[PDB]
């Protein structure tokens, strides 16, 4: 195979123009918030075809839609690239044309939606254009999610308001069971059992789903399964509720019930790597061996993710990190940087480095995603190398991981900084592939990374945690902000957290992100299969984090040439508390 040399040649602008436009970008976003339409229009008038312009235009359109300025809205909406239109902007545009095409899928969402989309659904409901079953499921989901005003407004649009005498008032009164606080009460199940006979099938099913969901996410597995067992129509459940029913069944090793629950999930959820793999494990455990193999093949086909790897291992396939494509040609790598949109991203990236401007760097990321948005796989792999060469490490990974068939593992799983990471890992006796896997997920190798809550650097150590580490290993807490000190702190904390959690690497990974006390709370009174512990982590961020860090670690270990450790063995057994 050759990679194609075809690269885009979009109009380029001088560095001066890119930097001038960025100079005005924060003020343009402020002008949207201040409803200074003349200022926003002036910023966009001579903007390049950039992510800056797209972002300002999208934010402007949300404001124009909220203010029902439809002539100007329609004019600016048409200027967006279709794949660049924000969800809420699309909802406003369709609503302005009385087109409720999107409502049939949007109403399946049981949580907060942007205002334009929330209103699209209310308008569809008032015109009788919503499926009633789905609409009331959304009302219930909003009630259980403390979106009470949105629930009230949708019920009113359905013709049954909360202060009416009918269905809406009954749904609203059920907050004494399904409220965020009510559902935790020791008497919630007794209260629901007393009123059950007066509830509809759908109200009963949803309310038992709320109580089961709370118990399951609290890891009270027997009670969770008792409550979920009372759900007569499982399709009434929110997606989170039915996934937490599956998680309780998985954790209890109820393979039949797990398969039954998965069969009631939306098709989208059934076809996820998670539930393809665990349904396959259920079929294996019940002696449905050929069907297990079929499901493992489907899970393995979903990509490079945690469950695709575990599914491959059940088929006898181990990770193989050789590339199945050649390197991009160097002339194409050079010409890619000449494309106007790629150049703009590289200009903002390089100037963010030289000027120490973290906000400019974030907009450089946005320009990169914008520039590469439509790219076929050959262009993605070419642009990934362009990014890597310029030191734009997170965007090298971003572009390389977006392919489906053409795999360059050296750009998906970059490993800069080995002259620092490897020795710090060795010094505390921790697996370097695990450290690289953790860095990839934490920062994507961005030296200056800072999360919204203040986690800092390559290894995303919190200032309060850095303070404690510094006091234990003879450092100044400000070394958190240097690459070498950050890696020393993060590796030491991986090792210390592991020591505190029965020396288990799965617990340590969870504890790094959620705190050691959380990781320990999530253990059971008996041992847990490692992937079962991971899939039943109550915090969605940490659950996703553990699977991504451990899958990354498996790829790094293969690239590093370490003795082979199957991912299922890396997950191993999480000990009883
Ligand atoms: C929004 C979001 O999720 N951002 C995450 C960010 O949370 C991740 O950072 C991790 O956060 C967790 C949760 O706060 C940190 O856990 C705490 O860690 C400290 C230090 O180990 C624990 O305090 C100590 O507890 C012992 C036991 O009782 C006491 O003896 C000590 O006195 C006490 N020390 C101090 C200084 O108080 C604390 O209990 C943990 N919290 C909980 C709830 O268990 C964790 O350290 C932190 N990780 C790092 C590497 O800093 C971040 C990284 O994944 O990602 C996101 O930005
Ligand atoms: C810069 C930033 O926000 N990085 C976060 C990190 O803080 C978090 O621990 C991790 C969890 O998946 O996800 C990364 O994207």
């Amino acid at each position: 195979a050759d990679l194609s040399a075809s690269v885009p040649t979009r109009p380029a602008e001088p560095e001066r123009k890119t930097l001038a436009d960025y100079g005005g970008y924060p003020s343009a976003l402020d002008a949207v918030k201040q409803k200074n339409d003349a200022a926003v229009a002036a910023y966009l008038e001579n903007a390049g075809d950039s992510a800056m312009a797209e972002n300002v235009r999208n934010e402007w359109l949300k404001s124009l839609g909220a203010r029902r300025q439809w002539t100007l809205f329609a004019q600016e909406y048409a200027k967006l690239e279709p794949a660049g239109r924000a969800q809420e902007v699309e909802c406003y545009a369709d609503s302005s044309r009385n087109d409720y095409t999107r409502a049939a899928e949007l109403v399946k969402n049981t949580g907060k939606l942007p205002s334009g989309c929330t209103k699209l659904l209310e308008q569809a409901a008032a015109s009788g254009l919503l499926d009633g079953n789905d609409a009331w499921r959304r009302v219930r989901g909003l009630l259980a999610g403390r979106q009470t005003t949105d629930a009230r407004n949708l019920a009113a649009a359905l013709g049954s308001p909360f202060d009416g005498g009918t269905q809406g008032s009954r749904e609203y009164a059920l907050l004494n069971v399904i409220g965020k606080e009510a559902r935790k009460s020791p008497n919630a199940a007794a209260l629901l059992s007393e009123m059950e006979s007066g509830l509809s099938l759908e109200q009963r099913s949803f309310a038992w789903g709320v109580l089961g969901h709370y118990q399951s996410q609290n890891l009270n597995v027997p009670a969770a399964l008792d409550y979920y067992g009372k759900v007569a129509d499982r399709r009434q459940l929110t997606d989170d509720q039915i996934e937490w029913y599956a998680r309780a069944a998985l954790r209890a090793r109820r393979w039949d019930e797990l398969a039954s629950v998965i069969s009631h999930m939306p098709e989208k959820l059934q076809k996820s790597p998670t539930w393809l793999y665990w349904l396959a494990r259920s079929r294996a455990a019940t002696g449905n061996t050929q069907e297990a193999e079929k499901l493992y093949k489907q899970a393995a086909a979903t990509g490079r993710n945690f469950y695709a790897v575990l599914a491959g291992e059940e088929l006898g396939r181990k990770i193989d990190t050789r590339n199945n494509v050649p390197d991009a040609g160097k002339n194409s790598v050079r010409r890619m940087a000449e494309d106007g949109a790629v150049k703009r991203a590289l200009v903002l990236f390089q100037n963010s480095q030289s000027a120490g401007d973290a906000k400019m760097r974030r907009q450089a990321q946005a320009e990169w995603r914008f520039a590469t948005r439509g790219f076929d796989e050959d262009k993605l792999l070419t642009a990934a190398q362009t990014a890597f060469d310029h030191g734009f490490y997170d965007m090298a990974v971003n572009s390389a991981e977006r392919t489906d068939r053409k795999l360059n593992y050296t750009l998906r799983y970059i490993s800069p900084f080995k002259d620092t990471v490897i020795r710090h890992a060795q010094n505390v006796n921790v697996d370097p592939a695990w450290v690289y896997g953790l860095i990839r997920q934490e920062s994507r190798f961005v030296i200056g990374a800072q999360s919204r809550v203040g986690a800092q650097g390559l290894m995303q150590v919190m200032p309060a945690t850095a303070r404690e580490i510094a006091g234990k290993i003879g450092m100044d807490a400000a070394q958190l902000y240097t690459a070498d000190g950050n890696i020393r702190m993060g590796t030491w904390y991986m090792a210390d957290t592991k020591r505190r959690l029965q020396n288990n690497e799965v617990l340590a990974t969870a504890g790094y992100n959620a705190g050691p006390g959380r990781a320990r709370r999530w253990q059971a009174d008996t041992p847990l299969e490692g992937a079962v512990y991971a899939e039943t982590i109550p915090f969605s961020e940490t659950r996703d984090y553990v699977k991504k860090v451990m899958a990354n670690a498996a790829y790094y270990a293969a690239l590093f040439g370490a003795p082979h450790i199957p991912l299922k063995q890396r997950m191993g057994i999480v000990p009883a508390r």
